[PDB]
């Protein structure tokens, strides 16, 4: 139903027994390979790990492993991966799956610092004349240009392969005011911010899957994708009744653990794609007043 079903859910204030049900029936896999004694230093949480099923594999010899997921979508036809933010140790072997993987977006929901804490390493450069070089992947990384705005930021980066001396455009969409364990501003600031991401054309068939994270990558990094999929899986179909949200998420919780964190997250998701069904189904004016109710000058 999706709002009928939200309005059901709101009259009772039900939420915490719906997020709960959702995470009763969760998926379960193993995570062999990231409990892997010489893995503990390239997680950021003991109880955040990728499936083994799912996880992204780095193409070298030596050691593979990265805490990321790959979240396949088989009848929405979209891929994301979703990645704890970097830790000081593991910034190359990041780069090294957004360069093996063939993406060209990396979304970060989250700030470098959080309530006091480091949620994130320093994993992009600030300047453009500070150039960073990941020594154990031999990969470069350049600051291009950054357009800044009120609770949002997006970069260019060129990321080079130093080995063949290919050079990557990279997209990075910085969002700066997303709480964590919380939710965004308004469904306009949320929405506002993924079409932005939409229209970079960094989603596109024709790249890699999306990099997405915020600090475990699964809460904010979960929201912002189950809300994207929902809205792509409607739009194939131009039948926003056919979306089942809570069955999505489930299917995406197949691919990485806890995606979505709150029951407050998931009635925002709910939120965001009752709203963004309006673009979905022939509104062109609504991308301009989320434009507007963003206040992103
Ligand atoms: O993305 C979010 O909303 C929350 O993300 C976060 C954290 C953070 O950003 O500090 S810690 C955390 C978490 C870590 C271990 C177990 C269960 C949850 C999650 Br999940």
């Amino acid at each position: 139903e999706m709002e009928k079903e939200f309005e059901q859910i709101d009259k009772s204030g039900s939420w915490a027994a719906i997020y709960q049900d959702i995470r009763h029936e969760a998926s379960d896999f193993p995570c062999r390979v990231a409990k892997l004694p010489k893995n503990k230093n390239r997680n950021r949480y003991r109880d955040v790990s990728p499936f083994d099923h799912s996880r992204i594999k780095l193409h070298q010899e030596d050691n593979d492993y990265i805490n990321a997921s790959l979240i396949k979508m088989e009848e929405a036809q979209r891929s994301y991966i979703l990645t704890q933010g970097p830790l000081p140790n593991t910034c190359g072997h990041f780069w090294e799956m957004v360069w093996e993987q063939k993406s060209r977006g990396v979304v970060m929901l989250n700030r470098v610092m959080e309530k006091g804490s480091l949620k994130c390493a320093q994993y992009w450069p600030q300047k453009e004349e500070k150039e960073m070089i990941f020594e154990d992947t031999n990969l470069k990384l350049t600051l291009i240009s950054e357009d800044i705005k009120s609770y949002y930021t997006v970069r260019q980066l060129e990321l080079e392969n130093l080995t063949t001396q290919e050079t990557r455009e990279i997209l990075h969409f910085h969002y700066t005011t997303w709480p964590d364990f919380g939710v965004p501003e308004s469904p306009a600031s949320f929405l506002n911010f993924l079409f932005k991401v939409r229209e970079s054309g960094s989603l596109s068939p024709e790249h890699g899957p999306v990099v997405v994270h915020c600090s475990a990558g699964i809460g904010r990094s979960g929201t912002f994708c189950l809300a994207d999929t929902c809205l792509l899986l409607m739009d194939k179909r131009k039948d926003p009744s056919s979306v089942d949200i809570k069955k999505v998420l489930l299917e995406m919780r197949k691919f990485r653990m806890g995606l979505i964190q709150t029951a407050d997250q998931l009635r925002f998701s709910y939120l965001a794609v009752i709203e963004g069904a309006k673009f979905i189904m022939g509104d062109s004016s609504v991308q301009d007043q989320w434009k507007e109710l963003s206040h992103e000058d």
